[PDB]
């Protein structure tokens, strides 16, 4: 029974985040729990405060026509309880539900761990026999409690794109809204647990530049190479497989390269010094001691600029 | 109460993909979210545009006879919300639901990670008292939304096989339709994370051909063997166990052989060179320095041709 | 309202496998999706083709008395949707449902990975006021679609044990039927990924018989020992804890022993050859070179006979 | 509408275990599938065999008053299908359901892997308008199926404590019954997969007492220590964190000590023999060769006695 | 349709914890099973004990108006069974349900494993047309059974904050109540499994100060470095990623630093002693032997004070 109309029906939406949680990097999903609030004019429900009863009447959902509002990107239909439906004298219906869903929104891992993400909640409504278009009432979209926390992320803002995207799908009009939760990863913990140990085992690796023993050098460089393989695995398992190159994906690969030519060096110095050519072996190692750290820091400046400063 | 009929009821089908997600290589399952669209003529519902009310009349599912449409490959029956049901005057019914399922479709791992897959969604309907045959009207089959993304995969196309498979099952005829989602894996991230590190440690393995010390060579070759074991484990656990040989399964196995024969060699060189026979020790080691890369690259050309070019 | 009867009621059962999947070795459970088909005579529903309507009458489940058929081994009650109910003029009811459950059946790992299993689906019905006995209609019993696949398994047959097992449970007579799905693991993939690498690292361990270097030998034997521990873990974690000895559990253990006495040997040779007693050390090692492969191949002949050929 | 009562209603309870499964040591939960049977006198339901119908008639659950029987230690309320309800002419009601739940009962890990547990299923009933008390009818509590199995566990018995604990909770009387499933871990597989390898790498560790080589000793003792850490990890991840000390927790911890002072020995001997003090170095090592196995074996006697023999 | 009122409707609340379980550190959620008890005056229900039946009358929830009481920090709506509804003649309703939910409360990992937590359960009710204020009756709040246990945690208390926080949300008043479960972690098992082994491998690492062999020293220090990397991973994977520094995260990091300068030292000793400057190379190593344990103990006092002593 949609309200009989001379024009497009505006349903006013707002979302108030109550709890936010389980951001899944591999899955690129997050779970949300909130108030969805809808409001629309059905004048067939209009009344007189004095002549009709009291100020607002409440109906349960089976009474009224309610628009079917679905979230566009969600694994399953949201789980919702209807909190209230209240009709105002002029025919204004105010609906409030409390819902929970896990949303599917893509993530950009290019600056990971140093990445910020903008999560989307898309609302659509589909027209039949009268047009529906969604729009946002900003006073009920303000959207967060001060206790809302998303673990391991700082929550920057929750807002909505006010103009909907109206389009045709299978010979009917659909109206879509984009709600945006922007967040920034807390990169802190990555430093003691990942970045710094990586660095230590690399530096320890090239400690072999002040040594002449082939077996101690092989032992060093391959030990440290092992731990770097473990860190690459540790990191890679908690990330999805991207078509593109992440920032620490880049530095981790770069590191593989430094390990390779460090092994080339130790091998070459050893060969030279069983060739009775210790002058040239020694001059290579003397050089590496400067070359390796410097080219590392240069490559890292270049890399960092490439990912962040461009 | 089926529509009483003069011959088979054609149910016209379509699927419009909204979301795709959770492609599970081990499970060989993927999760889909879509519009299922059915239309059929039940003339008992035919009516009067002028005499009765409005142009098109709408029903809820409890009123009308609906055909029972099942998916063949699914863990469970779909979770569906009925979006709308609309009947036209001549008795044409248009049914629209939004469903979610995890589909069970087999995958071919032979060219993995460079593999391409065709996922299937099967619709069957079972007849009673008159035959039902499902068929596809392409305008509601057009499938993909343009933002459908399957993480770590490129979605190349979504189409439907127009001719249904009509056959006999338990003394009634069933009609089955095959919808096909073709996709290709994104192999990129495999290169920095698996292939290149694998190659690097194999090369580091061969650095022992320019050394004469048994212990540094053993240390080298068994260390790199260790990391290669780790890679074959990492790779193998994220894959199902196939009756056939996968491409990177082949290259990984081959790598095992190069490790073994490398060990045989270092062992042999050391033995010869404690046998007071450095002429043949040195000549073996020198030979291997050319032999191993050459045979590796030849084996890889042979293999790549074997898997892809065949 | 059970059919009032002059005799114990035969419910004819049958199962048609549509989907098979998720065989979980650790849990010893597998998931199935199929047709359950029932037929029984309720004469109260009997009617006349000529005077009564025409040939077959259809009911909803709430119309008819339906027998409660439960699966004996299932974690939870199955999820079933009723496909059809058809009554024939004489009072024969033909019921058809589509269900999905995870069946819980024990597995025999003695010959793992080279092993066959017989999976069971048990149906009971519980009698009241009239006896129920279940039995199978063999032609509504053809079990499979030609598209059923169980990952990592070859499906040999799906049949039903024709004579039911009738017994008393909680002071009433219950009737049980045994449906049997026999399967054999595809051992292929175990060979390149587990078995052969295990062997290689064992042989690599034995190169220490051609070396007199204590440290290169200790390095060898403990390195490969490490890899064998890793393989033991890889295999055993994907298995349940059996009260008995699995086949590859045995060979993995046997391998542990060969590693131990290899360490003993390496130890004894080094000790003998630092006491200036190299003659007997050398002849020990010489012997080992023959003994270890000989006793390995023998122990394995013994074991393989013991598990499979006995 | 409870049965009109001149006294407390005794509901007679019984449970028949059908399937048992998923004992989770970490969670301390197990999953059960069984018959719950209740019986009580509701005289309001009394009737005349001759005047009324037949001997006994059947109800669906909302016709009759049924007691609300809940499991006390359980994650969520059970999933139950009501199998039958039968009222006897005198007003005796016999209720039967088949339920499935995961039960939460604590486990005692002190003698693990050699530990036995008693799993509990607790029933409460809560009074209104007349007191309800649960009590146990042993003839329908009788056993499990004889095919009931709990993986990697031997099932000792299933019995019930006949006297209930009737007590006050939130100003009404609740009656609680304790059903006890006694079980014993099957420790077998722990011996080939955990105990024996642990020992082997420990002995291999002590092989360094017959060596004077500093580096072969460090390589030995440190390699084996690595594998022991791997075992400690493997074991501890499948167990919950106890405020107390387990048996293999003790054994593993002890082993750490033996590795440590083994390292101390190796270090002290090398130091002594670069002090040109080989007399006492050799005498230390010579002693260790006896002391380590002896103090180990006696410490194990002490430990075993301390945990098990009390 | 709430009870018609001249003032705010007070719903009196209480929670009695029955089972507690699944505290999840990374998710920062825990699962609870309890009694929710609500009581309020709805006078429309008032009655005469004598004319109608008995003293107190019972309803099913669908008859009466019940307040919608929601939990604030919870993932999905709780699963609830209504245990009892009892109306007193004056119109006082006493409602009792048994619920289970996973609550989402933040955790403070700063002193981990030595950390204490206060978990929160928040109840809101939302006003319409009459104010609702939740408040708590202490007698049905007693909250624990003497058997409530949370694995790996000791439970200090369960209480509720008596004053509700009444505030305005979306132009209706909401009343919120704070129940507090205080728990403290059981750190015991962390000592044998994590802390002490970490310490052993660090000490074993420092044995390299009593040795002059470069290769035995790098073998020592990098082996132990490996095992410590493994401990850091073992710990980090069972913890969430905090914006701050945890206590054992701090000591783990500090340990990394000690490994780094141990490597620097070992490297420097070797370099000086191939530079023919053994006097103070040796005197450096002599110093390290005291310095490292002393600075370790001072850094640990400093750190421990810093975390716990404030
Ligand atoms: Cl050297
Ligand atoms: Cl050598
Ligand atoms: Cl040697
Ligand atoms: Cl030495
Ligand atoms: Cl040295
Ligand atoms: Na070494």
């Amino acid at each position: 029974p949609p309200p009989i109309a001379d024009e497009p029906l505006t349903v006013n939406t707002g979302i108030y985040l109550i709890e936010c949680y389980s951001l899944d990097d591999k899955a690129e999903t997050f779970k949300v729990n909130a108030f969805l609030s809808l409001s629309w004019k059905d004048r067939r429900l209009a009344f007189d405060p004095v002549r009709s009863g009291v100020r607002v009447k409440t109906y349960e959902p089976e009474a009224i026509w309610i628009p079917e509002i679905r979230f566009v990107n969600v694994e399953n239909a949201r789980d919702a309880d209807v909190v209230d439906i209240s009709v105002s004298p002029d025919g204004t219906v105010q609906y409030l539900e409390r819902f929970s869903a896990r949303v599917l929104s893509p993530l950009d891992f290019r600056r990971y761990p140093f990445d910020s993400q903008t999560l989307h909640i898309y609302l659509i409504v589909r027209s039949v026999d009268t047009r529906n278009i969604v729009l946002a009432v900003d006073l009920e979209k303000v959207g967060k409690n001060d206790d809302v926390f998303l673990t391991g992320w700082d929550i920057e803002s929750f807002t909505a794109v006010v103009k909907p995207a109206n389009f045709a799908l299978e010979d009917r009009l659909e109206s879509k809204l984009d709600y945006q939760l922007r967040i920034s990863r807390q990169y802190f913990s990555y430093i003691p647990n990942i970045i710094l140990p990586m660095l230590f085992i690399l530096f320890i690796s090239w400690t072999a530049f002040w040594s002449t023993s082939y077996i101690a050098n092989v032992t060093l460089v391959v030990s440290t190479l092992a731990a770097h393989i473990a860190f690459n695995i540790l990191v890679e398992t908690n990330l999805p497989k991207t078509p593109y190159m992440t920032y620490t994906g880049a530095i981790i690969f770069m590191i593989y390269l430094f390990y390779f030519v460090a092994v080339i060096e130790v091998t070459v110095q050893h060969y030279l010094k069983v060739e009775s050519q210790p002058a040239r072996a020694a001059s290579i190692t003397r050089a590496s001691r400067i070359a390796f750290p410097v080219v590392f820091l240069l490559a890292n400046i270049i890399l960092a600029f490439l990912f962040f400063g461009f």
